[PDB]
């Protein structure tokens, strides 16, 4: 037969894995659904290419050890990878995972969500939020499209290639845009309360096409900021373009979304709060009266132990990242 082919993409999985369907694709891979001839169901598999890149290669190793460590209800899991037999002849990586039907990106495109449906999802992303924390993880690329859900509303986050041990623009908290590099897990909370703002209206609550234009939607909603929020370490460029600006009011949550549960708008508040350190934190959140109904703190399991990388990935030249990354796919091998 030949290995099948998908838009152009070689999908080397055969014979195990047949009946191929696109799902979709990003800068360096692709994803499509599959059906397994052993466990007689259909999954999802994702092809990475990123060896040429020493970023490809660490988002590619971080999203396999992150992945195959953690176990949580609300984290996608890997079942299986597929590689080559030789390092040499190894140029695409393919991890295989629990098919879902669809995602939050997709689903809002379509969808107006009943109130009870938008606590549910929330309650879901922190609850799987909880235990990525917990690891003292940060996943760092929270939005619609890395939000998986299946036929019967189960949520599940995925896509941990950004994800980085403590210590996509419209989604991105100010801290971010304020700093090269300076920001925490609050950053993560500030994602979710974009999420939680777009499940509430079906479009993103700051949909910037450049990183000023970024700025200027965030102010645009929640104000000028304060000299508080301006107290802290910022890109010069950033705090003078800020200083620059004409003074902008700050506009209420009920006026954004005059429909919405006034608990949920509360909730809002403390997540799209402009200085992180007053910035809600996830188990707080959880406990947030909107929650109520399915805050279940003796069901929301934390992680055993903190995780952590037993190298520098940054410093790793991108061959030493892909003798990793062999490494750490061998034992789904024959013969391992
Ligand atoms: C049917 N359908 N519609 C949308 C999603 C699904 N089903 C599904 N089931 C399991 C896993 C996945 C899935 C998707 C996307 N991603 C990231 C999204 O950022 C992703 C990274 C790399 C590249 Cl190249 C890509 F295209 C997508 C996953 O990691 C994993 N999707």
């Amino acid at each position: 037969a030949g290995p099948e082919m998908v838009r152009g993409q070689v999908f080397d999985v055969g014979p195990r894995y047949t009946n191929l369907s696109y799902i979709g694709e990003g800068a360096y891979g692709m994803v499509c659904s599959a059906y397994d001839n052993v466990n007689k169901v259909r999954v999802a598999i994702k092809k990475i290419s990123p060896f040429e890149h020493q970023t490809y290669c660490q988002r590619t190793l971080r999203e396999i050890k992150i992945l195959l460590r953690f176990r949580h209800e609300n984290i996608i899991g890997i079942n299986d990878i597929i590689r080559a037999p030789t390092i040499e002849q190894m140029k695409d990586v393919y991890i295989v995972q629990d098919l879902m039907e669809t995602d939050l990106y997709k689903l809002l495109k379509t969808q107006h969500l009943s109130n009870d449906h938008i606590c549910y999802f929330l309650y879901q992303i922190l609850r799987g939020l909880k235990y990525i924390h917990s690891a003292n993880v940060l996943h760092r690329d929270l939005k619609p499209s890395n939000l998986l859900l299946n036929t019967t509303c189960d949520l599940k986050i995925c896509d941990f290639g950004l994800a980085r041990v403590a210590d996509t623009r419209w989604y991105r908290a100010p801290e971010i845009m304020l700093n090269s590099k300076g920001y925490t897990k609050s950053i993560d909370i500030w994602s979710v309360g974009c999420i939680l703002a777009e499940m509430l209206s079906n479009r993103p609550i700051f949909p910037g096409k450049h990183y000023l234009d970024q700025l200027n939607h965030i102010l645009g909603i929640l104000g000028s900021p304060s000299q508080e929020d301006l107290n802290c370490i910022i890109n010069l460029k950033a705090r003078n373009y800020l200083l620059s600006l004409p003074h902008k009011n700050k506009v209420p949550w009920n006026r954004l979304f005059p429909n919405a549960d006034s608990k949920a708008l509360d909730l809002l508040d403390k997540m799209l709060t402009f200085n992180p350190h007053k910035r809600i934190e996830v188990e707080q959140a959880l406990a947030h009266p909107y929650l109520e109904q399915y805050y279940d703190p003796s069901d929301e399991p934390i992680a055993e132990a903190p995780f952590k990388f037993d190298m520098e990935l940054d410093d790793l030249p991108k061959e030493k990242l892909k003798e990793l990354i062999f490494e750490e796919t061998a034992r789904f091998q024959p013969g391992y």
